[PDB]
């Protein structure tokens, strides 16, 4: 219903099929020329968006006040395009949620809704030797190919998927101030 209406709106206008040397990811266009990707996709000076090559002008890998990885990287793309500003759908603080859907859009998983259920606070997560703070979990056997997916519930954007164990899956908590500047 109104929750997925929003997911469609976001798929169409802000969620992009992307590739880096690290493989396939879902990119969230945030506003203007600013997008986010999970840190592990390691975007270089360039990146493929719907297969066309786009320059990356600047790239920040977000960290704690304590310097811990938050597993997110803001990029500023080289285009004449504005993403419709969806920062007003990102809460001020990392928000847990109920019947969330994970929105994925890559070449292999195009236009994809995954019903991950509730999203609960997790916090510290060490995936493959690499710590992350401010993560949240949903109880769903998430997989390779879904990183960068956008976690939504009730018209809010709360998360970018970043990992899983074959049973649960984990996202990077989104908060609006990250998209400040
Ligand atoms: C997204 O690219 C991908 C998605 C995971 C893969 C594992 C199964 N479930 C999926 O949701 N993420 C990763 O593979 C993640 C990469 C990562 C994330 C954060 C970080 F700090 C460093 C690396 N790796 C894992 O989730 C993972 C799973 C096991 C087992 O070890 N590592």
């Amino acid at each position: 219903g109104p929750s997925l209406d929003f997911a469609l709106s976001l798929l169409r206008r802000n969620v992009r099929q992307v590739q880096t040397d690290q493989g396939h990811f879902t990119m969230l266009g945030v506003r203007d020329r600013l997008a986010v990707l999970p840190r592990h996709s390691q975007p270089g000076k360039t990146i493929w968006i719907e297969h066309k090559l786009v320059n990356v002008l600047d790239a920040v890998e977000l960290v704690d006040e304590q310097g811990v990885n938050l597993e997110l990287t803001l990029i500023t793309l080289d285009t004449n395009e504005k993403f419709r500003d969806i920062t007003k759908f990102i809460p001020e603080n990392i928000s847990t949620a109920s019947d969330a859907t994970l929105v994925i859009n890559t070449e292999h998983m195009p236009s994809m809704f995954v019903p991950v259920g509730d999203v609960v606070q997790y916090g510290f997560l060490n995936l493959s030797g690499k710590p992350t703070h401010r993560t949240m979990m949903y109880n769903f056997p998430t997989k390779a190919g879904q990183c960068g997916g956008v976690v939504t519930s009730v018209g809010k954007i709360i998360g970018i998927h970043i990992g899983g164990n074959g049973r649960q899956g984990f996202c990077a908590g989104l908060k609006r101030s990250y998209f400040a500047s």
